């Protein structure tokens, strides 16, 4: 048998809309997910097992279910690690999700759509994208090859091979698929295993977890001596969570009295885990994890700690209303129709900064060649000093990733 055990990596799918995200992630996992249930923990989620047919042919060995029948044995494949995948369906240009995600990912797949010409607008901004959330396990899987020529497709191999020439992707494999009527899907699951490990984890690290999601999981009707404590849901970055441990929320909750805004910190124990239906007993990182708490659901309803990052209580996280980051900046951003380029960061301008699942803004007080300071409208808590940040700023009525950078301290 297999084990009943929690995902140990993310990995999100992005590419132009329409190229088939939610459909590749359907091929693999078997399961939809926009929408899926429930759960809640929105975007697009599946979980799949990933084993190995020892005696069978690679790629045709690998398998996401515990039969070799496919290739003849009536043995049960090695299990070698659960996976998710992450994808966010639909409208774009609407992320400060991405950035949500950014955080979560342990390395990503572009779909690129093979009847439709490479690079397209959305899909170069993707590939930027993906280089400034600094997420570097890639595989580019060329989708709907059915519909073309094996020429076609290898024409436009040769142009995507050839627009990461040079770059950090140049590397980067590149699987031909097709989703919809899953061709060679298995070539993929190969890939993934080669070209995105599982991360070195250090379990002695500070426990952290970045809140993505909360809810209120009391349905109309429970009656009161039944209600349940508000329910937070997220990513692990590092650490484990146990079961019953105490812990905080940062930068927690917020007060007025009555002109003066403060946070305090968010005291509560961890009363269950879950991974999908799956109930656990610690949490690690990899895939998004549902923590019971004994926190009053008022405090949790309707994602009312998105962006929070969950601590253990007497962990020592610094909580920070300005910061020194130390930044790159891209020269032009995709922008309009046309390419666009990045003015440097003056004083005064008000910036975005996403920080974890944090999306909070900011006023420059400071800049010079390789760092800024800047004044932010809600603290964020800074669990290390490694902690990258995305600098994005208001283009054309609309918020524009236009750099990166470390917040330091
Ligand atoms: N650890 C833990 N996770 C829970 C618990 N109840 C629900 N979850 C998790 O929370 C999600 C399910 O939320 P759901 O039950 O749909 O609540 P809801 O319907 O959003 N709330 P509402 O009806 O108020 O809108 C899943 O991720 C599930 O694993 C619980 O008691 N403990
Ligand atoms: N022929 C073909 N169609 C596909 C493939 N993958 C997705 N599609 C179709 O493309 C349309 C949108 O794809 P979808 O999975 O929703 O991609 P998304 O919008 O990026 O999430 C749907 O009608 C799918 O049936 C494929 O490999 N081959």
């Amino acid at each position: 048998a297999w084990p009943k055990v929690q995902p140990e990596v993310n990995i999100g799918v992005v590419g132009h809309v329409d190229h088939g995200k939610t459909t590749l992630v359907q091929a693999i996992t078997g399961i939809w997910t926009s929408k899926h249930s429930e759960e809640t923990i929105k975007l697009g989620y599946a979980e799949t097992n990933i084993g190995v047919c020892e005696s069978c042919k690679k790629p045709e060995a690998y398998v996401t279910e515990p039969s070799c029948k496919s290739c003849g044995s009536d043995d049960e494949p090695k299990f070698l690690r659960r996976i998710s995948f992450i994808d966010a369906p639909g409208h774009e240009v609407l992320m400060a999700t991405m950035l949500s995600g950014a955080a979560l990912m342990d390395g990503a797949i572009l779909v690129v759509a093979a009847n439709e010409p490479f690079p397209q607008p959305q899909t170069r901004e993707h590939f930027v994208a993906l280089g400034i959330i600094g997420v570097k396990n890639l595989i580019i899987v060329q989708n709907k090859v059915d519909v073309v020529s094996k020429e076609e497709a290898l024409s436009q191999y040769r142009q995507i091979k050839q627009f990461t020439k040079g770059t950090w992707a140049e590397n980067v494999p590149i699987i031909p698929v097709s989703a919809l009527h899953k061709i060679n899907i298995d070539s993929l699951i190969e890939g993934i295993e080669e070209y995105i490990k599982t991360p070195y984890r250090d379990l002695s690290q500070k426990p952290v977890m970045l809140v993505i999601r909360s809810f209120d999981v009391n349905k109309p009707g429970t009656q009161f001596n039944e209600l349940k404590g508000g329910v937070i849901g997220g990513s692990i970055i590092q650490g484990l969570f146990k079961v019953d441990q105490e812990i905080k929320v940062l930068p927690g909750l917020r007060v007025e009295k009555q002109g003066k805004v403060s946070y305090e910190p968010i005291f509560t124990k961890i009363s269950s885990i879950r991974f999908g239906d799956e109930e656990f007993k610690e949490a690690k990182p990899g895939g998004l994890v549902a923590i019971g708490t004994y926190l009053d659901p008022s405090l949790t309803k309707a994602d009312n700690l998105l962006g929070s990052i969950i601590t253990l209580a007497d962990a020592e996280v610094p909580v920070l209303w300005n910061i020194r980051i130390k930044y790159n900046l891209l020269e032009r951003v995709v922008g309009a129709k046309e390419m666009l380029k990045v003015d440097p960061i003056r004083a005064k301008e008000t910036l975005m900064l996403s920080v974890g699942s944090s999306t909070t803004l900011g006023i420059v007080t400071s800049v010079k060649k390789d760092e800024i300071e800047v004044e932010l409208r809600r603290p964020v808590a800074v669990w290390s000093n490694n902690i990258r940040t995305v600098i994005s700023r208001q283009i054309a009525g609309r918020w524009r990733m236009i750099g990166w950078g470390l917040v330091e301290i």
